[PDB]
Formats: structure tokens, sequence, C-alpha cells
């Protein structure tokens, strides 16, 4: 519902001053480190603030279905949010490091931070400070709370998770370099699996559930378990919207199979090729002319990667609701609903 | 004595292994992160040894410094070691960063992590992956033990003050642009504060502390007092020995002015200079030229900093001993004697 969601959105997004405050206040005028706390607050505000925040939102919405009548006050609300714009900074400090890696421009249409003048590689410092933040704003809303503890071991997993999704995708897609002799079905789905699927939709959760007090491991398990088919097809769907998608694009609708991009329809692509066609590829891709780019998404249609999409949306919607069936005995399913009711949408 | 600390190192070395298995072994067959599981080997293997060690050294003669006949068992011991291992591991972290934030070359007698072809920007993921492998080796020994979120709390916010105590040097110090402006004492005193002291001195102890149920604030400032003083002193000491150090001199008896460095030489320069001699730093300095480096120090020698050191040792001993009354009441005073037996030396 419109009005709910934004009413969410809306205490969320003017959450985030607080955020920074409790980040800095203290720090701006402390006579040592003053100069670097300051710093900080802008690293914060270039950075943290602008993506959609349906990560963070996850967080807020999920504990609000999972609390009782006794769990919804102003403070437990509060953490809610607090905790939501953690997993905000936490993917902040990522991207902000995807970026130097990557040589990119641009971000969430801002220049990236390292291009930024007077900054540089000193960003490599700056994500390491946004990761930091994360658990600065833990120890500030939820140090006197039971799940203290879990929340802490919790983020610091999906770090080391995420981190080596990085170092997959790092290694298999060398951005300098074409080879398409890596880019495999199962390499692929391995590399969202942890580069994403963890942090963006089973860690929401997770925290929720911890709040509430499920902290039993196979109750963890049976969200890992729907969640990230989940993520699967949401990266999957990012994937096919990059190419064949317009109508309303959130954002940039502009693209980038010019960047050798591990992406769904070039392992698709293939996997349906010829050997004429697979040179084809392994020519005019991770090319920035326009006349390569054509090329490229002609043999995509040309192999009809289309129906392949339309037939992949498809038993993924089927198989969710399989596996909201297996595994959401004790949890209440609503959940899931809401969170697929934002993520399947389509584009044909 | 040699025969003891000896006896301490060669367990300490010979625990590493130990550590790489357990950060690896597990995950080296799996079928979906071994590859990268497996590169990680590699990363540890390149950056955690080489050092003296004397870092993760320090928690454990404390421990055993600390500890009572109850606490002495090879369990309690391996955790001491291990714990050790962590702050090794989260200085390699942060050490591999500062090489590629500083285009340096050479690191511990074998090229920067960053330097490796077929590595470049990547160790930025790699270094990230370096720190959370602190945390994993902590989950693994401290998990079920009642100081577990002391020593979680503990590492993650030494984390954020050395980032900054880095932060401010990145900003003070810029290695492409010399500016003396910004080398002040405070600055310089500031930037040594949070850098290295606190993970350099104050960790390892604090560590120990809490491992033996010394969990007392007021205890950890009469902690934090003495030890900062030290690691103080030691960062000057090391600045010192660079330049007008060198029979035995540990390792690279090269040198390093020719990197704008804000080193306490420089600093205590510029406040016995004049007006030319300033400027004749301000240009000959952070230079690459036999030439340049001549003047620099005989500026040093011209200007005396020769004995400013023997009166500076001079008194940073005698003030430590007063910092060892005022703030070991409850602790071991031996603890800080052994730590400064180690680290006041000399070389005149
Ligand atoms: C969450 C994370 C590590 C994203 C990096 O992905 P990417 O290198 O494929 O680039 P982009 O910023 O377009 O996703
Ligand atoms: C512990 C830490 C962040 C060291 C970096 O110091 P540096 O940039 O002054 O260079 P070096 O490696 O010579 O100390
Ligand atoms: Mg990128
Ligand atoms: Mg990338
Ligand atoms: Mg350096
Ligand atoms: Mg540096």
């Amino acid at each position: 519902s419109p009005v709910v969601v934004e009413r969410e959105r809306e205490e969320f997004v003017g959450f985030f001053p607080q955020i920074v405050r409790d980040l800095t206040e203290d720090g701006i005028g402390h006579p040592e480190v003053g100069d670097a706390v300051a710093r900080l607050k802008e690293v914060l505000q270039y950075n943290a603030p602008g993506g959609k925040c349906n990560r963070g939102l996850t967080v807020v919405a999920a504990y609000r279905e999972l609390s009782g009548p006794g769990q919804k006050d102003a403070e437990s609300l509060r953490c809610a949010l607090a905790v939501g714009w953690c997993i905000e900074l936490f993917q902040a400090a990522s991207l902000v490091a995807d970026d130097i890696m990557d040589q990119s421009l641009t971000r969430r249409g801002q220049l990236c931070w390292y291009k930024k003048e007077g900054v540089g590689l000193d960003a490599i410092n700056d994500s390491f400070l946004l990761e930091s933040s994360v658990y600065r704003v833990l120890k500030k809303y939820c140090r006197q709370r039971p799940y203290y503890v879990h929340l802490l071991e919790l983020f610091l997993q999906t770090a080391y998770q995420t981190e080596l999704g990085q170092m997959l995708d790092l290694i298999t897609a060398p951005v300098s370099k074409v080879d398409l002799s890596h880019f495999s079905e199962e390499r692929y789905k391995a590399i969202v699996k942890y580069k994403t699927a963890f942090y963006s939709f089973y860690l929401p959760v997770a925290a929720a559930m911890y709040m509430v007090g499920i902290d039993s491991k196979e109750e963890h398990e049976n969200a890992k378990a729907i969640l990230l088919e989940m993520g699967e097809y949401f990266q999957i769907q990012d994937d096919y919207l990059d190419c064949f998608g317009d109508p309303a694009l959130t954002g940039a609708v502009g693209t980038d199979i010019q960047d050798n991009k591990c992406s769904w329809l070039v392992v698709q692509c293939l996997q349906r090729v010829t050997p004429e066609q697979r040179q084809l590829l392994e020519d005019n891709y991770g090319r920035k002319e326009p006349e390569k780019v054509a090329k490229v998404k002609e043999l995509y249609e040309a192999v009809g990667m289309r129906a392949a999409f339309q037939q992949y949306e498809e038993s993924s919607y089927r198989r969710l609701q399989e596996l909201i069936e297996k595994h959401s005995n004790r949890l209440p399913k609503e959940i899931f609903l809401g969170l697929a009711q934002k993520i399947y949408k389509r584009q044909k």
C-alpha cells in the first residue's frame, strides 16, 4: 500500500541526520581528531544517502511484522530504523570500494567518491570508516539488548561472505581483459549468492528475527532458503532490465555491457550459442563502441533471451511459493510476500 | 631473558599454520567459494607473517603475567596466542592498505602485495578480507567465553581509532605535494596517538586484561595512560632511528624522508629553524634526490636534533616511571617494565 509503504519510507529517510549526528556530533569538536571526524561527516553525507533504501526498509517492515504488541514502542522502533541504516552504511562501504576497483565514473548519479579531486585512493580508507560506522551505530542503539551479540556476529559474517562473492567477481570478470572462459552458470550463481543475496535479502530479515527473539539456527535456515531464491531472481532481473527494459526505468536507463560484466544474459547466451556466435561475443563484448554493443544485443534477441527470461521469471515465482511452503512453517509468510510484491514486478 | 622471550616467540610463529588452517581448511573444498578461499590462503601467507610479532607476543606475555594458576591451561594458552595473531592480522590488513595509498614498492622486504601482477586494486578487497579474518579467529577461540563481547568491541573500536589516525595522516602529509604547513607538534602527536599507539600498545594489554577479568573501565584508563606514553616514545624512536641510527639496524637500514613523511625530526626542526632554513626544508624535502637528502639531514645535525633526542628519550623514561606510579596501582608493574625493556633501548 502506497500510504503505508511511503509513511515507512519518510521516517527512514527522515532518520539519516540522526545517524549522522550519532556518528560525528561529539567528534566534531575533539581537539585531536576533529579534523578527521569533520571529514567523516562529508563521507557519510556524500555516500550513504541516495539509494532507494529498500534494503534498510526491509528490517523495519519485518520487525513490524514480527514484533508483538509489547514491542512496538518508540524505542524499539528507532532501533529497527537504526539497524536499517546499518545495512545502508555497510553497502555504501562496499560500493565505494567496488568503484575504485572498477575505475568507475558514476554512481547514484553523482561522480564516484574516489574521483572527487583531493580524495583519490584515500577513499580506500574512507570506506573502511563507513564500515566502522555500522558497528558504532549498533553499539549505540543495541548494546544493552539481548540480541547485541547476534547482530554483531551477523554483520561481521555477512561482511565476509560478500567480500568473498566480491572476490569471485574480481577474479572471474577482470574489467581489463574480456575472457568469457570463466563466465559459467555456477560461477554466476555463486557470485550472485555471495556478493548481494546475503546482504541484500537475508540480512535485513535475519536482523529483524534476532530482534524479536528468533535466534534458532534452523529458523535462520528456513529464512535463508527462501530469501536466497529471492535475491537470486532479483539479480537476474536487474540483469534483464539493464539490457531489455525501459518504460519507467528506475533512474539510469543507461547500461553497461561495455564492462565485461558477468551478467545472466551473457551466460544464458553462451549456452544457446554456436561456435561462430561464441567468437562473435568473444570479440565485440566488453566494448565501449556503439557498433559492438548493438551487435551484442542483436545476438541476445538473435538467440532469444527475451523468452528465456519470461520462462525464468516464470519458474522463479512458482518455486518460491513452494519454498514459502516448505520454509515458512513458524514465520509469517506475510513477510516474504510483501517482499516479493516489490521484487517480482516484471517488465515482460 | 633470551631463553624465555624466544621460547615464547617460537610458539607464536609455530602457531601461524594453525590460523591459516582455521581460516581456510573447510573453505578450500567448497564447491562455491573454493576458488575464493584458496586465494585467501595466499593473501594470509603473503602478508601476515614476517614482522617481528612483538605486537601479538605482547598479549601472550601479558596474559602470562596476569592469569592465576587456574588459568594457564593449554586451552587458555592457545587463545592468548590466537588473540595475539589477531592483532597481527589486523595490522596487516592496515599495512596492505597503507601501501596502495602510498604507492609504495616494498614491505617487510618483499614487494607490496598490490604490486604483484594479477593483483592490483584487488588488494583493496584483500585487506578487507584480512580484517574479516580477525573476527573469524575470535569467533573460533573465544565465542564461549565471558570476555567475547569485550574483545569484539575492543578490536572494532581500535579499528576505528587507527583509521582516524590514518585519516589524519592522509590529510596532513599528502605524499604527492610537500606542504609543511600542517606539520605541527600536536598534529604529529595526534597522528601518532591514533594511527599506532592504540593498536600497537594498548590493544595487546587491554586484551589480556579482559581475558583475566579486568573489565573495569577505569582500570582500562590506567593502562591506556601508561601505554599511550609508551607507543608515543616508540614512534618517535623509530623516527630517530630511521635517520640517525645504524649499527645492528633491524632490517632495512634504508630510509624515507624522500616521502614527505610527517616525522618527529621534521617537526622538531621547524621549531628550531630560522626563516631561511624553513624555506630550505620547504624545498629540498620529500625529494628522491641524493643531494637534497643530504642537505635535509645536514639541516637536522645543523640544528642539532641529535641532542634533542637524547634529551627526549631522557624525559620520556622518567615520566613513564612516574606514570607507572600513578597508574599501576592494581596491575602488575612487571608488565609495563618488560614491555619497556624491549622498547626503550636507545641508539644514543
Ligand atoms: C554490492 C556490490 C559489491 C556491487 C558491485 O557490483 P559490480 O562490480 O558488478 O558493479 P555495479 O556497481 O554496476 O553493480
Ligand atoms: C600502521 C600504519 C597505518 C602504518 C602506515 O604508516 P606510513 O603511511 O607512515 O608508512 P610506513 O609503512 O613506512 O609506516
Ligand atoms: Mg562496479
Ligand atoms: Mg565489481
Ligand atoms: Mg606507507
Ligand atoms: Mg600512510
